DNA sequence: ATTGAGGCTGGTCATGGCGCTCATAAATCTGGTATACTTACCCACATTGGGGCTGATTCTG
């Protein structure tokens, strides 16, 4: 029963969702590429690897 | 009742198979990713409790 409460998408609705999710992900990239602690921990992190 | 020897009490010198410990290594055990399209399983009794009536005392239009 709650299984069927919902519907199934087609081809434009899952299109519709990817487009979202990429564009959730790109935003969240951005907002944690702008700080630069990332940076630091990045350059840490490959001082470490080296 | 002594002093002359055997049997038996003290320690020598390694000795030798056994057991714990180090290290190698291939077999065994774990985690991980696959892109034509696949969308809702398969007997008979006795007792107590819950829900729908059934009046029967209280109030009503």
């Amino acid at each position: 029963r709650e299984m069927g409460t919902v519907e199934l998408l087609t081809r434009e609705g899952e299109i519709d969702i990817a487009k979202r999710i990429e564009d959730g992900i790109n935003q969240v990239q951005c907002s944690v590429a702008e700080y630069p602690e990332a940076i630091t921990y990045l350059l840490e992190q490959y001082d470490r690897v080296e």
